């Protein structure tokens, strides 16, 4: 019977590393023509090819995994390896070794989860996310969070290739030197920013964050363009 | 004039690292009161917090840079630092740093790029996405390749929790043991899987994958579920 028996895996912290074996049954790994392949497949996502090596030390690599991963083949133990080093919570995947040009008796695949936390993250969710306007419209942009966070609430401005500006703190503190045309609030379980007549300066991208809890966390942002 | 000078960045390879540098101008660092913030933004994607150190050296750091970013506050120079180390593609972004309970006076901003190469790889895409059939129906599955990539193409079936599977190979070859109802063929600049008879056996997501040049693509996979 030919196959590969793959072990390895698990869940590790960002930062950290660790090795994936798939030994070789039925054939080996010395053989001309024979290689080893590294497959990975995201949760819910598809394949990534990740790296090959053949039987004459020829190999290549995918560029998500370069200086980082690298491959290897014993024939002492007829075994192929997967050395992953400064794994990113973005490696989590389950990861397939296959012989050789085809990938043909895969592994059985192993998970690895690459986290250091769970996931008690307060989400915020803005509302629209775009938004057409003309000088001198009102223009309201609404706010939630997953969770209460009471006031702790800030509101900024970005426009194209600048940073982002403090425009509002706690809810509905003005911040000075900004406009009084800018104001905030908070309603029922959601949060608002106004602006009362809209200048051409005004045409930007808007951002909610909360702080009543670490980790800080962003809306996902308002474009407001002309119309 | 409050603010805060930026410098660093650019262009290094995966599992490379680099330090990006924040002088405070017309405050103190060691002043009580007084933090330090990283944010970063992808390219078209909004805000994202990573760090935190405060004038008495408590700090927090975001889940995406754990163990591999750490946050630094010198006073003899008034500048405060985010040593980046073992990077990923996925760490591309523009970073700023930003005073103390709200952002405030935001850096610049700086771009780090990781990338270890251009942009040749040949793109897979699979038609439909996902489609519904009856035991015993006809279903034609189609692919396409963004380059000319011959008949190097290769036809993967998946079941939930299992590794792929070899079906066809150079485009119309049959895997030995697999049945003759799945067959493969190439048109103008496109391929296609065909399941002449659908068994029951054969609902599953299947892959197309080329390997006429690296890095490998898959296509992003098609769904053949009950109707």
């Amino acid at each position: 019977e030919v196959q590969l028996v793959e072990s390895g895996g698990g869940l590790v912290q960002p930062g950290g590393s660790l090795r994936l074996s798939c030994a070789a049954s039925g054939f080996s790994l010395s053989t001309s023509g024979i290689g080893v392949t590294w497959v990975r497949q995201a949760p819910g996502k598809g394949l990534e090819w990740l790296a090959t090596i053949w039987w004459d030390d020829d190999n290549r690599y995918a560029d998500s995994v370069k200086g980082r991963f690298t491959i290897s083949a014993d024939t002492s133990k007829n075994t192929a390896y997967l050395q992953m080093n400064c794994l990113t919570a973005e490696d989590t995947a389950v990861y397939y070794c296959a012989q050789s040009s085809a990938m043909d008796h895969w592994g059985q695949g192993t998970l690895v989860t690459v986290s250091s936390g769970g996931g008690s993250d307060i989400q915020m969710t803005q509302s629209p996310s775009s938004l057409s306007a003309s000088v001198g419209d009102r223009v309201t942009i609404t706010c939630r969070a997953s969770q209460d966070i009471s006031s702790y609430l800030n509101w900024y401005q970005q426009k194209p290739g600048k940073a982002p500006k403090l425009l509002i703190y706690y809810t509905s503190s003005l911040h000075s030197g900004v406009p009084s045309r800018f104001s905030g609030s908070r309603s029922g379980t959601d949060f608002t920013l106004t602006i009362s007549s809209l200048q051409p300066e005004d045409f930007a991208t808007y951002y909610c964050q909360q702080y009543s809890k670490f980790p800080w966390t962003f809306g996902q942002g308002t474009k407001v363009e002309i119309k």
